[PDB]
């Protein structure tokens, strides 16, 4: 005797049609959709299509490679601008790698089938990749597949799940507590707790550690290192920022979600600047992705989503929509069409297509500030469009007194590359380079010319 098992996945001819943009959901954790991506790729190769797979993070890329073992898959790093074999190959890369190559190479191939995993990712480079992709689709040049449970425009915080979820609304501490939340530490399962910031996570995680819980923390910069540890069975809590909304799978029974995030905002009252507004309520899609960490396994029916407060769907002041346009306006096509945002995302910005386009040296500086300097899109756009060269770091010290960077109420002071001690005082202020200490550590390194 034998068990039926997941049946072979027959591919809908429609998904390979030019001008077709398919939205699907892999429904992970029920052991029913293992063969989908491998079937799509094998069928794509059968049709002799030039295929691109976009993963949101390196971790997911690596998981896909294992899932696709035996198929002719070639992982592409952002350290390489283009990689053309003579052979039948599927390119695999990060959302951000695709966008970066579109910005620094005239050799990006004419993929006619593009699969974007976790296509809800609202990182600017991801938003930009989606515009480019859907532009190519509308031109009849490609077919695309956006895989995600919360496609752009979705507004449902309590979508379908593989297994039932108990949605529980109760007060959740935003800072360390010492009494009154016994349900948090009495629970005997594993928990994923979404915090609005690393700082909040630090407080929560240290409180939990004082009770003896084993806690793995996750943020954007530690994710590639720390997430693999969560795949070990030795923890009580994962404390994570919203980086874990993009394909992070956890063998957990409970999510705790105060539904708070920080949002970068371009302030235009006075000198343009970017602050990290908040903590403010998440969008409904983000609440759905957080909750969607659990209720994945239909044999485990008592998973819990513990949440507080309601989502806010209006996020049109998010800096990412403008930053997406800064990237898109700088991607050119032979057709010379400037790509536009994916349709559900067009309403997020009133910017006129092309208004951020840059020319010549400025364009490569822009690209280099982001790639090699690791600066936010907004900040990189300001530096490059002022005519500054990648290497020229004077602007990090010539800002107004208000732009003085503090750490612990101490004025940051560093060594220029040339050997002078100067107050860190950037001409343009983007809170993403100074709010988090490790981000400040990287920005100092940049200002000092070691980058
Ligand atoms: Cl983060």
């Amino acid at each position: 005797g034998s068990a039926m098992g997941e049946p072979d996945y027959e591919v809908d001819e429609d998904i390979f049609r030019k001008k077709r943009l398919t939205i699907m959901d892999l429904h992970p954790g029920a052991g029913k959709t293992k063969r989908i991506l491998p079937s799509i790729v094998r069928e794509a190769l059968k049709r002799r299509l030039r295929t691109l797979i976009l993963a949101p993070t390196r971790v997911v890329a690596a998981e896909m490679e294992e899932a696709l073992r035996g198929l002719p898959i070639r992982y592409q790093t952002p350290a390489v601008k283009s990689d053309h074999t003579g052979r039948e190959i599927v390119d695999l890369m990060c959302h951000a790698t695709f966008t970066t190559r579109l910005l620094s190479s005239t050799r990006v191939p004419n993929y006619n089938l593009i699969v974007m995993d976790e296509a809800h990712f609202t990182a600017p480079c991801s938003v930009a990749a989606r515009g480019y992709i859907s532009t190519r689709v509308e031109m009849g040049e490609a077919a695309a597949i956006f895989m995600t449970a919360t496609p752009p425009g979705s507004i449902d915080p309590f979508p379908q799940s593989n297994s039932p979820i108990e949605d529980i609304e109760r007060e959740i501490p935003e800072r360390s507590w010492n009494t009154g939340f016994d349900w948090i530490t009495d629970y005997q399962g594993k928990t994923v707790w979404f915090v609005p910031s690393i700082k909040a996570g630090n407080d929560i995680a240290n409180c939990l550690r004082k009770s003896g819980k084993r806690v793995i923390q996750l943020s954007r910069k530690t994710f590639d290192t720390e997430y693999p540890k969560t795949k070990l069975t030795d923890w009580d809590f994962v404390v994570t920022t919203d980086i874990s909304e993009m394909g992070a799978n956890f063998r957990a029974g409970r999510v705790i979600d105060p539904r708070r995030c920080l949002k970068p905002v371009i302030l235009t009252d006075g000198p343009e600047r970017v602050i990290l507004a908040g903590p403010i309520p998440v969008t409904p899609a983000s609440a759905a992705q957080r909750r969607g960490r659990i209720g994945r396994n239909p044999a485990q029916e008592d998973d819990q989503y513990v949440f507080s407060g309601d989502p806010l769907k209006n996020d049109e002041d998010h800096a990412h929509w403008t930053e997406a346009k800064m990237l898109l306006d700088n991607i050119y096509t032979p057709e010379g069409i400037i790509p536009t945002l994916f349709g559900p995302e067009r309403e997020k910005t009133q910017a006129i297509d092309g208004e951020f386009r840059l020319r010549g040296e400025q364009r490569k500086t822009f690209v280099e500030l982001m790639r090699r300097g690791d600066l936010p899109v907004w900040l990189s756009y300001k530096v490059a469009s002022a005519g500054i060269s990648y290497k020229d770091r004077e602007w990090c010290f010539t800002g107004e007194r208000n732009n003085q960077i503090l750490e612990e109420n101490m004025e940051v002071e560093i060594w220029t590359r040339e050997g002078e001690k100067k107050k860190l005082r950037p001409k343009w202020l983007d809170a993403r380079v100074y709010a988090d200490p490790m981000a400040l550590k990287d920005f100092k390194e940049f200002a000092s010319g070691r980058k």
